[PDB]
């Protein structure tokens, strides 16, 4: 269990950033490790074996907005990224989750495209396959995993945000709708953490949020949690150690650079480090210290 950092690859300050900065909860530090090879916001993260996966996004530059179809690993033993095989479409502000070894691509815009569809990866094949398309069509979608099942939270479909929630299961090969939130929330941070999904923050269609929300996959219900201290969208977020961290995001004023912390014992967020600069749109995940 020892020896884990929390990696932010990429994100947004007035253009897409090619950033890999690794945060150690243990001592507070942080590390600039390997730039990404193309900038990206809207990109999400996961970990597979150990490697550090960077899915989709966008490259907001002043010379153009390129949606991302990409997918590229990063190996702390060599602090260098390297090119998979890329998804079907373009996917900026997708949703990814692991279930079983296998990447999840949910979602996410190209251009004027709000997708459905979804696709799978298999690292032992380097390959996607198309899976069966949520109910809904679905951008800045929160994702997360719980149970071998995979889940798609809010987002925006095109002409409304959204508090509905589906389910997928991959034995069926089929979507269900759950409860829907208690509140719409596009560009929520989602994971799992025990027996809940939580989405945190997100943006209503008037304003950042700071409220957060969990989903008890046994109950199904929504219930409240402690509020985080910013409200914010387009945040990073991941699970260490049973808390959960928020990075980053927009609180409609600023490129918040803080990063809060959940304890579900105690109920409460507290503010544990800063990012070395602001940005949203951040990718997210957990692997071990590099070299
Ligand atoms: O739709 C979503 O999911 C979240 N949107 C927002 O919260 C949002 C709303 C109005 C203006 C802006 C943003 C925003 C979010 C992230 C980076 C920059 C901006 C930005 O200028």
């Amino acid at each position: 269990k020892v020896g884990r950092l929390i990696y932010t690859a990429g994100g947004y300050f007035r253009q897409s950033l090619s950033y890999l900065e690794a945060y150690n909860p243990s001592n507070g530090s942080w590390l600039r490790l390997a730039d990404l090879q193309v900038p990206r916001s809207g990109l999400a993260g996961c970990v597979v074996g150990g490697l550090l996966y960077a899915v989709g996004g966008r490259n907001n530059s002043p010379d153009g907005n390129t949606d991302s179809s990409a997918l590229d690993c990063y190996n702390p033993m060599t602090n260098q990224w390297s090119p998979c095989a890329s998804m079907s479409v373009p996917r900026n502000r997708i949703g990814v989750g692991v279930i079983d070894g296998h990447i999840y691509a949910v979602g996410g815009s190209h251009g004027c495209i709000h997708h459905s569809s979804v696709e799978r990866y298999e690292p032992e094949r380097d390959e996607w396959h198309l899976v069966a398309p949520m109910l809904t069509r679905r951008i800045g979608v929160g994702v997360a995993v719980l149970n071998r099942l995979l889940y798609a939270v809010g987002g925006f479909d095109g002409t409304n945000r959204l508090n509905s929630a589906e389910c997928y299961y991959p034995e069926r090969n089929e979507w269900r709708m759950i409860t829907p939130m208690n509140t719409i929330r596009s560009g929520a941070g989602v994971c799992v953490l025990h027996n809940c999904i939580y989405a945190a923050g997100g943006y209503d269609g008037q304003d950042q949020l700071n409220s957060v929300e969990r989903y008890d996959v046994e109950t199904e219900t929504w219930t409240f949690v402690a509020p985080m201290r910013h409200h914010r969208s387009a945040l990073g977020i991941t699970v260490h150690q049973g808390k959960i961290y928020v990075l980053g995001g927009y609180d409609g004023h600023t490129f918040l650079d803080s990063v809060e912390c959940y304890d579900p014992d105690s109920d409460t967020w507290s503010e544990v480090t800063r990012m070395t600069s602001g940005r949203s749109g951040v990718g997210v995940a957990v692997t071990m210290e590099p070299c």
